[PDB]
């Protein structure tokens, strides 16, 4: 009845299961899952260059989900990268897991704490905050010190990086909350929030709650002014199938 | 399945079965809307006296939801009254309508636009735009000059003033939606949305959705910290009955 | 020839002799102080909960006062509940400890530290800085991890983890000036200003000479808009009393 | 008993009388207002050029004080000239004008309105709401547009435009009091005050009982850091006399 | 001596000409100018899909230039897409026009005004002024209504809409000097400047004089965390090309 | 060809000589460097007092340049005292150290930390971060702990303690680049941006390279409004030479 396209703006199908997965699990009754991620770009998005490729990568797959007529649409990286170039984009409403993660966290705490990867990253997290005007409700940031893929390497170090970092935000920053700052985090959230008896939120599956949502209120993205289709004009070269309609 | 208490702060019954069927219209399969208002109170919120008067009453109905064991809460009323005493007091989610509105037109819409009732409760809406962190989205605050209890007189007046200033909204503000400013609104969100062709927001539907996520995602407030159940004490008078847990 | 009303928020008859004899202790000659608390209520406001209730409190009070015909009103807790209610119901100005505090500490100090008693009210006075604006104005908040009514106890322990918390303060946060966070700390203000050789400031007293100040100026509440007396209501129940003018 | 030196950072004699009639109306039993002039600087502050020359002339009155024996000084320009200076410089605490209008009309409304004399002003203004953290609380500022000495050239069209100035700005700001923008406006707050029935705030009679308060509360500028007493050096030229303590 | 590529992110050659000779015009004796623009892309960038595009595009030229080995690179878009993604893959400076053109008005002014072409722009530049700082220097945002392209339709409809709307912003917005926000407003700006008497301000021209300011003083961007080189990995498909180093 | 008037706001002529040095080394072809300091004054700036001094000192020398003719100015002190003052007065740009070293640190970083001499100054740094608008873009502020005339002592321990607190600022802020807060340190940003490989910002040479910007793009000082040329009117005593124009 719902479909919602779930895309890892990475180009690592080992994330793409992790996330597909996080999304699946929460999933009300009639939604499908459509997990897909880029068929050209990054494996992991670890800075603004990384982000920059994610973000036509992410164009390429919301371009897909619109010729297939799906419902809404998930960017299932912690930087939402192209989020208002989707939305632009798109008919269905598109959310961002940074995004979904964050507004589910001011619902449940006064205060949260991110946990994200790489420490080159957390200054996207920053603009974030600030861009989605959370910054006031965020009590602290912190990176576990791991490229982005250690979360899909088996050894499990990554994941107890993960739960040592959130144990220690609780005791420190002075959060009831955590937000899980990456799409690799994403099935670590129910037991983590289950061991720690505090929201340990992850935004893969916020945001398929928030398309959902959205989707049930018959509200979908404003086509009036700043978030209207794009004008029409001639893509050039590698870009000419980004806008078909 | 799902039990979600939705409350009117104010004592107005006309009000609570407009917000009801609000709730019960985008409800999911499985959920029952159990609205609800306050025993003793004021009839409208119409300022700040009228917020700390429904603030309490909001209390003893989530006293009440909490010993019939409730899913989650909605604060119907566009000051989010009593909040986070609410959430200290109750176990599931508790959602304010303001709070679910602003939220949702951030993933519809750069900016929004406020239509409230009254002139002097526009600065209640000002101060919940600056502490939930959306001042920067909302385009412009605007109130269409009649009583709260207007809206349900019947006579079509206060409907029409909502419309009219709803299309003067996304002529001049330089917004892309509108988040309506009352309970009373609440069943007006889908036609003016059809009608304008933009996303026009009742927070009771969108309060709705969001108890129904939180759950779903198996979230409820951190009582680590700031929003722990209230320090156990002897309440007098008129207060003894809101904390028998 | 001028009469303060002077309310303590929670029903604790010992931290409102604490509050009065602070305020008696600064007033000017011809000042009578009308040390109140309401009849029903909390003995101790420590959270969100408290402060709702805390709130409806003072209300009682403010009704009684503005009866009496008296010339102003301080509300005598550090999360000033029910300030902008109170303003709309009494005539005369209606000053909160933690406003006044603060802005006595803005004029002595570039920056000011807060010394509160509990952690998780810590947040309460967070949403005080950014309300009344003096957030950059704040170095640091803390707590000695006492329940308010360690103030009460009559061991000197709550009072001396102030003095080495203050100490501790003005050599590690980069402030000036200390405002004290509790009505049961109005007492210590002269003591430790004196010790310390920085002002320590206390609510209490600076409120009462708020409160003297305006009404030497000739001026009170505006009724023009936002605070203007509460809109004609009948109020129901527990409520019935508190608006009979 | 206590002795308030309130300068007037301009070197106009007529705006000194003025300021002075202002300070002693309000002025408590036992309070002597000094009311000064520098003896060199600029007749009138109409820019930043001003400012600069006028924080001098404060500086040379704020010694003369000191070597009185003063209990505290008023900064009568609404630039508040010096402001910072003078603190370290005085024993005694030192209150602007624009920050004590500022800080009593947060106390009797949720929002004011500016009104002052020249357009190129207003850019001061707005930076002291910056500085103070009132920004947020002043809904509107306003310039009448003549020059600041056409308030003493007793053709009464400055003290008109005043007035139909504030009656515009209640009108449509959508704030409950006036702060006036002029120490040659202080006499006539009390008239606009009954006339409009808002509070129109003057701030040097507003700074006068801030000096008044603060003396009674036993507090004066913090010498811990910041405001502490300028480091011991040689001060050369028309710069020597300044600091002989 | 120094070489400086000028990159227009669109694709229209008519805007990189009135770009390049923007840029010529105020060269520094010793500094040639590259002119270039991305073989594929977007012919003009008029929302949040074409900036997307337009990024990868900048960095497709970037990688040619540090290639070449050229002193610092500009952004000639007033969005500055890409922005910090080509400061990581680029050894020297990247300035983009919004930044320079802002970072010169405050200069010069107190306020600036912001005239740029498209109205769904209008929100590209306030986020642009949240994230560079300088919103509160800001006064007013203005859109002359026409398609980007217009400026380089030959009509001259454009160029007399910006000038005319610059008369108007300088009459009404209480600002000191324009920002032309538009890379084919170019070479208005000495014309305006002369006509006006006020600084109308090119941020091509400016970003120019920034790049040959950093290296003249022996400052490049920092390789140290945030804008570090981009993590060593795998480029697939039509992103491959970006990062040969 | 170039003029530039470099003013040292205090009285050291020790200083006066590193700031000139500074100035000279970075100065493009055909660029002249005027290094100057107050006839009278303070011989350095250590406070609000020493500011107020110093700003009336930039003033006479401003006053000196116009009469000169040169083509620009620059304040060579980090608090940028009688910055808007002295663009007032001159007809050529004048650009702060301050302002000229936040400005580029944002270029060539994502955040910067400032390192500077005495700890009661790092409140005047503050200051001027939220004013110029870079608070966000600041990591972190440190002060040496010792009087600004160390750097011209001869031991070279605060040019050690500087080196560092560099270093310590780069390996605990999560800053990529130092700007310098003292014209004392002017000439040490080459070798530490050397030996630390970062960019280690010098505002001095930094409002050199500003001002010759400005002037090769036809830029100076709006004299429409804000900064307009002081309002004619007649100065008395010390202050009677600063406006002979
Ligand atoms: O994973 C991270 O830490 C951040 C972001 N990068 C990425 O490849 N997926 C993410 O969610
Ligand atoms: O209705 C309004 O305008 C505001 C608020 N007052 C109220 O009684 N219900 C509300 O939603
Ligand atoms: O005391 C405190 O710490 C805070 C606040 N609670 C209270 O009962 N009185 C107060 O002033
Ligand atoms: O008067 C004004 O408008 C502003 C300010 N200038 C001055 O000479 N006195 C003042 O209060
Ligand atoms: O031109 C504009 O209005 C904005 C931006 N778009 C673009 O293609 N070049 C620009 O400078
Ligand atoms: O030097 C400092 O630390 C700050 C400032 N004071 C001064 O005399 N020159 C300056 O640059």
């Amino acid at each position: 009845s719902v479909r919602i396209q779930v895309i890892n703006p990475n180009t690592s199908l080992a994330m793409t299961e992790t996330i597909g997965a996080a999304a699946r699990a929460v999933a009300a009754p009639g939604t499908e899952i459509l997990a897909v991620c880029p068929r050209a770009g990054v494996p992991s998005i670890e800075g603004h260059f990384d982000e920059a490729i994610a973000a036509v990568g992410v164009l390429e797959q919301i371009r897909a989900g619109r010729e297939q007529g799906v419902d809404g649409h998930v960017i299932a990286s912690f930087g939402d990268p192209g989020l208002l170039a989707a939305r632009e984009l798109a008919q269905g409403p598109v959310i961002g897991i940074a995004e979904a993660a964050m507004h589910m966290a001011t619902m449940v705490a006064t205060r949260f704490s991110i946990v994200t990867t790489l420490p080159r990253t957390l200054i996207i997290a920053r603009h974030l905050l600030h861009q989605y005007g959370f910054h006031q409700h965020c009590a602290a940031l912190h990176a576990i010190d791991l490229p982005v893929l250690a979360l899909e390497d088996g050894s499990g170090l990554a994941q107890e990086k993960v739960r040592e970092r959130c144990i220690r935000a609780l005791k420190e920053d002075g959060s009831g909350a955590i937000v899980l700052g990456s799409g690799g985090m994403a099935t670590l959230a129910q037991q983590l929030t289950r061991e720690l008896r505090v929201p340990v939120i992850d935004g893969v599956s916020a945001a398929v709650k928030m398309v959902e949502s959205l989707v049930a209120l018959g509200l979908a993205t404003s086509k009036h002014g700043d978030l209207a289709f794009p004008e029409k004009k001639a893509l050039s070269g590698q870009f000419q199938s980004l806008n078909p309609f």
